[PDB]
């Protein structure tokens, strides 16, 4: 009941070497051969084993100067740390073949900082062509400390320090149980100990382990600091991809807001206090994460120069808008051209493609970075390697901070400003000659919470003894997560001539906060894409059934590594972990319903699938179409020029079943 | 089924006379009896027909000076207008008998400002002993401009200016119909044209006409400026009525917040911006009301001296709290004494009883007055009779403004700080020997919206012909209003020995915003009294059935004045308008539910009714007990010390049926 895939001899060996690097991540097994290789591995001597002579040499210059020390906390948002990560990445990426790649990782495991290494290695496995189709573990199994509050962490430490339970019945009262040879820890979301404002209503979504894993994967698939030359025709669509990822996410987030009675993400000002604080319960081996109190003055002394930069970055965009056509960064740009999204997105991201370069440079200040830093409310870094981490210093923690959504909402709104320059689609562009959707029905939509466990053993240090006996996997975290029942969408379509067609499904809200029905005019960016697929219509009447379990845009829960070691002994590999790893998890498709049925709408659009003109398959198997991302809702709409027979809006209601509140799953006795 | 009451021809005559002063309020019928008496009436010559000679002369002195001109807006919140209102009230109240009273109203309607007159007259009818049992129209029938936005108002005006509909079918699409000889106007709540913040979710409550008229009723029953000498032993409990009135109302408001997903009423500072604004869509005669933008700085140039006053008022109270026992206002007060609540409430309302005087004075500056003026964001009055009205200048519009609830929550919070000094009740105080509640059961609790019409004719000006011909009642306003289904509360009590008993029923929330069950300790002031009554227990097993419809804390909807004239020809008067006018309306009892059923809980309490030592019937039969208002939840609680077998906590859910959004009742069909 987990989507499998079969696998040969050479594959399993490599995959085992790859997975070796994600276990006991913060320690070293002296007896493991990865260590014997690693200790003595000579990079200079091996120079002929890399595609890029200057990458080896650049790495070597940095490595003698000195890399970040071990145990210190790694973040890519800081110059020196990132530069070392990139130098390391290149070395992984330009290794002639697997053997060389493997050995280089061995050395790097042994000699360099843990976070820096996993960061670079993870990315490398995703980017190397010979590695395509291999599997990596879930971010939460690799970095467990970042996916869980203190309370849990500390129970784990205590149990480990005691080598078990002094009182099993007392431990039980704290949600700690022995299940055969596992220690299982129940975990509440933070609102169960902290309700310091209404945003805490959303913790089952913002603290969700999958959602946060999802953002991490997105970063890794194409990090901002690197070109996208490797992905070919997506290079000319990179900005579009950046807008759409964020647009989709904020729609999804917004949906969660609506169902907990919260409305719009609030606007903010670099020159004013920001309302909602963030009080993180994460610990770092060396420090606590930094808090932002409520009404925090973003314009305090330490931030003056920072705010001057950020304000100018924005103002420079506002200038672009005002002048329509202009030259910036070596490019004549026209805001009338829909292709300009590429520039717009690239600018807001300060990625390598903005400059037409392979890697970004220190003097090219990113807006995202400094915005993250200021809103993170940290004191000034002590030095190049010693900073006070906030949620927004890591891709694995960002979604936890309401301020993150404020920051990307603002960015998305500026891109929407650019999108106002595009002419709206006319009838002719949308009309599907002789095709009409006559009905849509939907099975009941119910959400519900359900326990989920993940391997949390990397959070813990084992003894020399335990590392040798390989007893390194006995810590699991149990947590209630959002889920929903599978559902069919029944679509009835009429057409004169048989034809190849594209079907698209979107989710959007039905009402604003006041209970007025949504116009497309104001609300086209609040539509969330559920699925696209192709069918063949016949003359007459058509019945199209599509199940939620088969929506192209979502993945299944990933499998724990231990379960993957099991499968590799059988020649099996978890399919969704191989090629669908960076999709949103299925269980989070729907926002949490209400007991009464919260009102939403399904938008179904059917259009002709002409041929395979402009065709994305290098980055994402997403857009085998000539069409903008989120077509037909990638620009302003006029309600009356828009609605055509091959469109259907269906009113639907999202229900919720069982326990309403995650914490009711975590009570003892 | 409108609960009736029979009456004699002498009553009928007097009642007609009282009603006449509420028709065509802003105009004068030269042809009517009231005008003939009025024009010519000589007060000085009739000195001997007043109980109090000094009041007649106090009034004559002011009236020679000049009173507020006609047509300006009247508010009791300004010194000079208040003083005129009161000198007038005194004239009404000290009239020897009804004849003199009547003739005096005639004079006052002819010569004085309409608002000032209606104000004084309304209170007079309530306060005068020989008028006890008589009936007054609902405040929305008398001040209809105060219970409606300007959209409806302008349609009413346009129709009147045209003397009909130029296009019935086009009028239909604006929600205007002739029905009989009436023009009927559908009206939405303001959120239908205005969603300037989350607080607009609560419009069907805060704008509700009964809810608003109810506040007006509370004030008229016992205004701050006047003594409560006339209400017997109420005098010793005035501050208690003050607190409880607001505590209850704020609990009820809070429920509406909860069921609309909004949580707690926010705290503010006279030195900081206040976040949520108020954009009123009401009109008066020669101005709109004042707007308060979001983030309005309470501490601007114009408010400096006001805030210094307001700030000192509060801190003086804080000083009381720190001192425990003090001498103030010529009274020795001890905050450990539960009776101190009288002083505490009197202090916050700054009422006549704080000083032991008949009537408050200009030099006794009121807190509520100055807070209202500050948060209303109006500019300085032009002069003693010309101000810019805000919702908070009137009892009939205050509930409309978010700031209103913030202000009274602040006061109520301060009174709650005083209640911290009170010893929590022990087991022995609450335990009813040999008595146990074994089950509580409740029919389905379900709200719905439902069309209600009222007479808005006082909003219009009529011609010479129409006034002469009594064609002066043709404007109706129809509006969806909250209601709920009737329901039964089934209570099974066990007692060894037969005994007379009191049963109380409260409503409370189940959870906070995080969905933790609310504990009694923090939330004993979040409880809303639904009913109290007595039964006779017998040895063994008891079953008490109480319909919501028999809950004594609430009244039925007022009848229009039009149906009262018809009734008075049958010798009948509407009972709930006579004896129960100042109770909360029944149909707003429950907060608007949810389709899935929002969680609350009932608290049911049963205790001994061995005699009737101290009981109130001068104000009205509310507290037939020497028990505090809101007993056993009138002081703070310790969960373990509290739970007793004659209490029962039952979980309930409040549903909503049919349309959830009122505007869906107001769409024209095509
Ligand atoms: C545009 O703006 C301007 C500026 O604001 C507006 O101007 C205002 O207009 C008002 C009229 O609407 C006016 O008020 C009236 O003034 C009358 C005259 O006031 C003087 O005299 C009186 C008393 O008279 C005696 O005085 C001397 C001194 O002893 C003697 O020697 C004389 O012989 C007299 O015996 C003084 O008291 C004043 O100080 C002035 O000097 C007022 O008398 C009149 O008062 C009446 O109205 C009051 C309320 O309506 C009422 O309380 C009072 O008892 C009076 O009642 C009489 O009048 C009513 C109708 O008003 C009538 O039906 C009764 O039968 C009764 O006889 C007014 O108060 C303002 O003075 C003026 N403001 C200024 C600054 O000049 C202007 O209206 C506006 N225009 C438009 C189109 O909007
Ligand atoms: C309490 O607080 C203090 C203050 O912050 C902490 O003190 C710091 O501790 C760290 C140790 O954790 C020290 O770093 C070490 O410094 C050593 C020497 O530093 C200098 O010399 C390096 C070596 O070169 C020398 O060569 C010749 C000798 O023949 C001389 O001519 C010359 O002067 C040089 O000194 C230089 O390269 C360097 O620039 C320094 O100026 C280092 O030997 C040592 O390096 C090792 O460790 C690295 C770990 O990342 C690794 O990269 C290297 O490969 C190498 O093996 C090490 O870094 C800081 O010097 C010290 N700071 C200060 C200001 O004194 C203290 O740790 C803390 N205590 C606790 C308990 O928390
Ligand atoms: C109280 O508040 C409610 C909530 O706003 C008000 O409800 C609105 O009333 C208005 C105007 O009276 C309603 O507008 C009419 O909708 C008609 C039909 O439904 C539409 O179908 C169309 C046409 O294709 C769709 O495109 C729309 O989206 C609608 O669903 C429509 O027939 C009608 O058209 C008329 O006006 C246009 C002007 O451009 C002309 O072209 C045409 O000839 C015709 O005269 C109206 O637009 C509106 O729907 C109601 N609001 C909601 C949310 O439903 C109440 O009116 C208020 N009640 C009072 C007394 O004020």
């Amino acid at each position: 009941t987990i989507k499998t895939k079969n696998v040969d001899a050479v594959f399993v060996e490599k995959q085992k070497k790859i997975l070796s690097f994600f276990q006991d991540v913060s320690q070293l097994n002296t007896d493991d051969e990865y260590y014997k290789i690693g200790k003595d591995y000579d990079i200079e001597m091996n120079m002929d084993n890399y595609t890029n002579k200057k990458a080896v040499e650049e790495f070597l210059k940095m490595y003698r100067t000195g890399f970040m020390p071990k145990n210190l906390e790694f973040s890519v948002f800081y110059d020196k740390m990132r530069d070392e990560a990139i130098a390391l990445f290149h070395l992984f990426y330009y290794a002639k073949d697997f053997e060389t790649f493997y050995k280089t990782a061995c050395f790097a495991r042994v000699h360099l900082n843990q976070g820096q290494f996993l960061y670079a290695f993870y990315i490398a496995v995703i980017q190397r062509s010979d590695c395509h189709g291999f599997v990596v573990p879930a971010p939460y199994e690799v970095y467990p400390k970042m996916f869980m509050n203190m309370e849990v962490l500390q129970k784990i430490y205590v149990t480990k320090m005691q080598d078990g339970l002094i009182n099993p019945e007392a431990a039980a009262k704290y949600g700690i149980h022995k299940e055969n040879d596992y220690f299982v820890y129940k975990a509440n979301y933070s609102n169960a100990v902290l309700y310091n404002n209404e945003e805490q209503r959303l913790t089952y979504f913002t603290e969700d382990i999958g959602m946060n894993a999802y953002y991490y994967y997105f970063h890794s698939h194409l990090p901002f600091w690197w070109t996208s030359e490797k992905y070919g025709a997506l290079k000319e669509r990179r900005g579009e991809v950046y807008f759409y990822f964020y647009q989709q996410l904020l729609a999804r987030y917004y949906f969660e807001r609506l169902t907990n009675g919260l409305g719009k993400i609030p606007e903010f000002s670099w020159y004013s206090p920001i309302k909602t604080g963030y009080y993180p319960l994460m610990l770092t081996k060396f420090t606590p994460f930094a808090q932002r109190p409520d009404y925090y003055n973003l314009h305090t002394e330490e931030n003056y120069e920072r705010v001057r930069f950020l304000d100018t970055y924005e103002k420079t965009f506002v200038q672009f808008l005002q002048k329509d056509h202009f030259e910036a960064f070596g490019q004549k740009i026209d805001f009338h051209d829909p292709k300009a999204i590429n520039f717009v997105g690239n600018y807001w991201q300060d990625n390598a493609d903005l400059y037409g370069e392979e890697v970004t440079k220190d003097y090219q200040r990113s807006y995202e970075v400094f915005a993250r830093r200021v809103l993170g409310a940290a004191p000034m870094p002590f030095d190049k390697y010693t900073f006070m981490p906030s949620a927004m210093d890591f891709y694995q923690t960002s979604l936890r901070d309401p301020a993150f959504y404020q920051l990307y909402n603002r960015i998305v709104e500026y891109i929407v400003e650019f999108k106002q320059y595009l002419k709206p689609y006319t009838q002719d562009k949308l009309y599907f000659d002789g095709v009409k959707i006559t009905d849509v029905k939907v099975d009941k939509l119910t959400t519900f919470f359900e326990n989920f466990e993940f391997d949390a053993s990397n959070s813990v240090y084992f003894s020399k003894e335990e590392i040798k006996n390989n007893h390194v996997h006995d810590v699991k975290v149990r947590q209630p997560r959002l889920n929903h029942s599978p559902f069919n969408v029944n679509i009835e379509v009429d057409s004169n001539v048989a034809s190849d067609a594209v079907v698209k499904i979107f989710l959007a809200p039905k009402y604003d906060d006041n209970g007025i029905p949504l116009t497309l005019e104001d609300n086209w960016m609040k539509f969330f894409e559920l699925d696209w697929f192709t069918t063949k219509l016949t003359a007459g009447q058509n019945k199209i059934i599509r199940n939620s379990n088969e929506f192209v845009i979502f993945k299944e829960d990933s499998v724990p590594m231990t379960e993957i070691m099991k499968m590799l002994d059988e020649g099996k590999v978890p399919f969704d972990m191989s090629e669908e790893f960076c999709y949103m998890p299925k269980r989070l498709m729907l926002p949490r319903g209400t007991e009464g049925g919260f009102p939403f709408q399904l938008f179904v659009f059917v259009y002709p699938f002409d041929n395979k003109g402009k065709d994305l398959a290098p980055f994402e198997s997403f857009v085998l179409d000539n069409k903008p991302l989120g077509f037909p809702l990638d620009r302003p709409v006029v309600d009356a020029l828009f609605k055509v027979p091959n469109m259907y809006f269906k009113d639907i209601f999202i229900y919720h079943e069982g326990e309403r509140f995650p914490y009711k799953f975590n009570i003892p006795s």
